[PDB]
């Protein structure tokens, strides 16, 4: 749903984000 923001730090850094990430994609805080 939402292209992997370049900002990857935040949740995206965080394994168990990657579960719920595919429908709970917030907007990329870069």
């Amino acid at each position: 749903s939402c292209p992997p923001c370049p900002c990857t730090a935040w949740c995206l850094e965080r394994p168990t984000c990657l579960r719920l990430v595919w429908r709970f994609c917030p907007p990329c805080a870069c």
